[PDB]
């Protein structure tokens, strides 16, 4: 069908320890054969797993560059995952003659509770340094089995992005579509770019998902019943147009993570992005 055919091609932006694809695994399970299925032109974009918002969405504008200016097409949809978030943000925020929209899934625009409990871990410590070193080697890992390269690992400048204080440090210097209000929405187009976000509330989906005890576990560190998917809350998750904030669905299963493994009391995510695709063809983008 034409159903996912957007005139412009959707680019997808991965989160912090993310990934395009390794050795067949698409950290976007199902999602980009779903799309191109009917219609859709789907570009991957690999950016530094732990790394600054300014530093990833640097490496994300060169790549939009190189799309926009190959393929012949002037603007691009730009839809990222957690970090992927603030990440698409900056392209919007200093190229918006280059994107058509940018829209959030898991987001942690105004900070992550799990990011700001791990501040707890004073700075200059051993434990900061064990921490920082430990994760800085995942995500040298991943960038080996993804790209073939260790990559330049900053986890301090992941966590100072993703954490409340640092996520407001961002907000203040890239306003756009971001929430006045603590958990209201934010403007729907600003300077041509067009904004929308969706996340998911629930922690626990499918006891056969490895990653839910994970999840499970981490939203604990989310108190006074702050509505979280895991890792980030629903209020922070904002940006211009909230299509849902409370999917039955947690951090991963925004990217249907773990292979698939989601809510069967729920629609399945490949959908959700399948009817976002066609929205966007809907506003003539
Ligand atoms: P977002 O960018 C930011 C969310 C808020 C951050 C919290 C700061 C916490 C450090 O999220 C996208 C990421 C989620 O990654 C994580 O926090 N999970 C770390 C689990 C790790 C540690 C223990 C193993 C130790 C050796 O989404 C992903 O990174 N990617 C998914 C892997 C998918 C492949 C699945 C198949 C696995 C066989
Ligand atoms: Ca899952």
């Amino acid at each position: 069908s034409t159903y996912t055919q957007t005139k412009y091609p959707i680019v997808l932006a991965h989160g912090m320890l993310g990934f395009d694809n390794i050795l067949g695994v698409d950290y976007w399970f199902g999602i980009p054969s779903a799309l191109r299925r009917d219609g859709a032109q789907v570009y991957v974009t690999e950016v530094s797993q732990l790394d600054t918002s300014e530093v990833r969405g640097e490496q994300l504008l060169q790549q939009v560059e190189e799309i926009v200016a190959l393929s012949g097409q002037p603007k691009v949809n730009l839809i990222g995952h957690s970090h992927g978030g603030p990440t698409i943000r900056y392209v919007a925020a200093v190229r918006p003659d280059l994107i058509a929209s940018a829209t959030s899934v898991g987001a942690p625009h105004k900070g992550s509770d799990t990011a700001d409990f791990l501040r707890q871990i004073p700075p200059g410590s051993a434990g900061e340094a064990v921490l920082s070193g430990l994760v800085n080697s995942l995500g040298a890992l991943i960038s080996f089995l993804s790209s073939g390269s260790t990559g330049t690992q900053n986890s301090l400048g992941s966590l100072e992005s993703l954490n409340s204080e640092g996520a407001a440090r961002f907000n203040a210097k890239y306003p756009q579509g971001i929430p006045t209000s603590a958990c209201g929405e934010g403007a729907y187009k600003v300077n041509g770019v067009s904004y929308y976000s969706w996340s998911g509330s629930s922690p626990l989906t499918n006891f056969l998902d490895p990653s839910d005890a994970f999840l499970g576990a981490s939203s604990l560190t989310f108190k006074n019943g702050t509505a979280n998917d895991g890792l980030v809350g629903t209020c922070s998750s904002h940006l211009g147009m909230v299509i849902r904030d409370n999917y039955r669905m947690n951090h991963l299963d925004e990217v249907n993570q773990v292979f698939g493994l989601t809510s069967l009391f729920e629609t399945s995510p490949v959908s959700v992005y399948r009817q976002h695709a066609n929205r966007l063809k809907n506003a003539s983008l």
